[PDB]
């Protein structure tokens, strides 16, 4: 093992360095006997995700706020943590040395590092890479023969892949999500602007936009990668905003659903990859719970949508409870999955900020709020950027838990790489949500969940800046007694056996 090196740009916190020989990575896994618990901590204050060990008794000597397990009531199981391998991220990893580059994908997949299990892919340009661009540009091929994969794949998003599934500690699946079509399937024949995929659903511009999905997974099957699902586009409703500068493709919540019933659903259905999960909506929350039910509410659309993805930024503000809550309530066998959770764009924000601990706070804060709200994975935006928070071919808006100094072989863990690490380290596939009740109003945000082997496993985000006394009971073993740190993040591990 070995610790962070510390290093401060004039924000909140810190970033860790990392270079060719040197990052910070952990020893692997020990867990305790019954009676003992481990801790995970990390504060703005400097420590990141720090190991420490303590007693779990049968007394009870806190008189403070008393957080009960109920292992009992049982909720949604996760099905994993990852971010997105963009063009952007890829240059950005490809321009450190090879030795580097290795200390980077084992801090997100190995087990040495936070054990990311899901990897988002763009199906072509979209506004983080360095060129506008499709699969199929050659004008009227609608039986697109033309189809083909550019460098981008073949020689940066792929082989990059590979490497992160070898490191990989944790079966890897493969999320693929498409940002424009070509242009001369399109209304408005531009990569991006308000426009949608000529006709209507079942012409042969449709069919042809299905089979281009056929085209996508054929071309990375053939490079010995298979996917577990795909968006029916990223961001549809932002294709309907009269000129919007990312590349995009609008469907109106009716377009989406006869789509996928008419030609997506059927032409996946129909290919050899049939096993392949299609996801909705892909959007922001706030569209929720009526995309859903227009869709949904189709059996013959209904039939082919395996789960609902959201996005959602961390500066703007939106409400869990009638949006993520309402859809499941409705929609209870329709998984909720977030395929998209960035931030750092306030207009007076600088894009990148390297060692903010509150835009670290947003993400724990985030992902706690989404696991309350029955949400099953978490897909974080680029993997990488450089201190601009390019490149983007259009402007730079947002940060990213990792940063790329390419000019001087390094790159910085910034404190979001640890708060997805509270998680996604500790929260393998499978894991189930369970009760976690708490005795008093609190300051405090905290989730329980119980790992496939029966450990326990919980996570306490103190966003305030006093410190917080707390005890932790698990009816099977006993009393834990701890506190939460001001400006703190914990996980605790534990053995119920
Ligand atoms: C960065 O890695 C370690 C950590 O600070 C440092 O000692 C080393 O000199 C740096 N790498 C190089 C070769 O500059």
């Amino acid at each position: 093992a070995r610790p962070c090196i510390p290093k401060s740009f004039g924000y909140s916190s810190v970033v860790c360095v990392c270079n060719a020989t040197y990052c910070d990575s952990f020893d692997p896994p020990t867990f305790p006997a019954l009676g003992t618990f481990s801790r995970y901590e990390s504060t703005r204050s400097g420590r990141r995700m720090e190991l420490s060990m303590g007693p779990i008794q049968a007394n009870h000597t806190g008189t403070g706020l008393l957080l009960t397990l109920q292992p009992e009531q049982k909720f949604q199981k996760v099905k994993g943590f990852g971010g997105a391998m963009t063009d952007a991220a890829a240059l950005n990893i490809l321009a450190l040395s090879p030795p580097a580059q290795n200390l980077l994908l084992k801090s997100y997949f190995s087990e040495e590092g936070i054990g990311y299990n899901i990897i988002r892919v763009p199906m072509a340009s979209c506004d983080f890479s360095i060129r506008t661009y499709t699969y199929a540009d050659t004008p009227d091929d609608f039986q697109l023969h033309n189809f083909s994969l550019p460098e981008e794949d073949t020689k940066l998003k792929i082989p990059l892949i590979h490497r992160a599934l070898q490191l990989a500690q944790r079966p890897v699946s493969l999320l693929a999500s498409p940002w424009t079509s070509p242009t001369w399937l399109k209304t408005n024949g531009a990569v991006n602007g308000k426009g949608s995929l000529k006709g209507q659903p079942g012409d042969i511009y449709h069919q042809t936009w299905a089979r281009y999905f056929v085209k996508f997974l054929d071309a990375y099957a053939e490079h010995k990668l298979q996917f577990w699902a795909v968006t029916a586009e990223n961001e549809p409703s932002a294709g309907l905003l009269s000129g919007y500068p990312f590349q995009c493709l609008g469907f109106t919540p009716e377009h989406q659903r006869d789509f996928i019933a008419r030609d997506l659903g059927p032409t996946l259905a129909n290919s050899t990859h049939h096993n392949v999960r299609l996801l909705m909506l892909d959007d922001q929350r706030l569209l929720l719970p009526h995309w859903a039910k227009v869709v949904l509410t189709d059996p013959e659309a209904a039939k082919y949508v395996h789960g609902i993805a959201v996005h959602w930024y961390l500066d703007f503000l939106a409400p869990a409870k009638a949006t993520l809550g309402e859809t499941h309530r409705l929609f209870p066998n329709t998984m909720l999955f977030a395929s998209e959770a960035c931030v750092g764009s306030k207009f007076w924000e600088q894009s990148v900020r390297l060692g903010s601990w509150d835009r670290g706070m947003q993400y724990s804060h985030s992902i706690i709020t989404n696991l309350l709200y029955h949400v099953v994975g978490w897909t974080d935006w680029n993997l990488a950027l450089n201190p601009e928070g390019g490149p983007n071919w259009v402007r730079n808006f947002v940060d990213s838990p990792i940063i790329v100094d390419i000019t001087k072989d390094t790159f910085y863990k910034q404190p979001m790489f640890y708060h997805l690490g509270h998680f996604s380290k500790f929260i393998p596939e499978g894991s189930q949500r369970v009760g976690l009740v708490a005795s008093q109003k609190n300051d405090l945000d905290a989730v329980a969940l119980m790992h496939p082997d029966g450990s326990a496993v919980v996570v306490v985000l103190n966003r305030s800046s006093k410190d917080v006394p707390l005890t932790i009971k698990d009816p099977a073993v006993g009393f834990l007694e701890t506190i939460s740190p001001g400006y703190s993040i914990h996980t605790y591990l534990w053995h119920r056996q």
